[PDB]
Parts: structure tokens; sequence; C-alpha cells
């Protein structure tokens, strides 16, 4: 609901950014801040065969993203764990 302002205080200018050029595969519980690890920009083979596993039909990649994205933004609770939600 709200941030800690005693360990948030740090002014945001990017942090979504596609995981992969950095060693950055988290995201801290501090501040909601635009979450870097979107499923929609997984890497291609797994996010395609995930794609198909979800069930989402074939909408061209700019209609899709959105989708996935939107579809992210209100499953994103927490964080992508690695291991499968037990």
């Amino acid at each position: 609901a709200q941030m800690p302002s005693a360990g948030g205080a740090q002014k945001p200018e990017g942090l979504e950014t596609p995981k992969g050029a950095n060693r950055k595969k988290n995201l801290p519980p501090k501040v909601p801040i635009t979450p870097m690890p979107q499923y929609s920009i997984m890497e291609t083979p797994v996010l395609k065969k995930e794609l198909d596993r979800f069930g989402v039909r074939p909408l061209p990649k700019r209609q899709m993203v959105l989708k996935l994205k939107e579809i992210f933004q209100y499953t994103h609770q927490t964080l992508d764990s690695d291991s499968e939600d037990e």
C-alpha cells in the first residue's frame, strides 16, 4: 500500500530493464516502482512455451506484449521465486 521512506528515498529514473544485461533478477520489497521482472520480457523460447501454456491466442507482439504486461501488472504481488509456487 505505502513505502518505508526510511529505506526508499533514492529518486528512480530507470528500473524496468530487460533482465539479462545486469545481474539483477530480484525486486526489493520497499517502494512500488514499475517492475523490472515483467513476464512479457522473459527469454523468447521458454516465454513462447509459457504463452502457449497460459492459453494466449496469436496476437502481434505489440498487442501481445500489452496483454501479458497488463495481466502481469494485476498478478505482480511479490516477485518471481525461481522455483514453482508450492
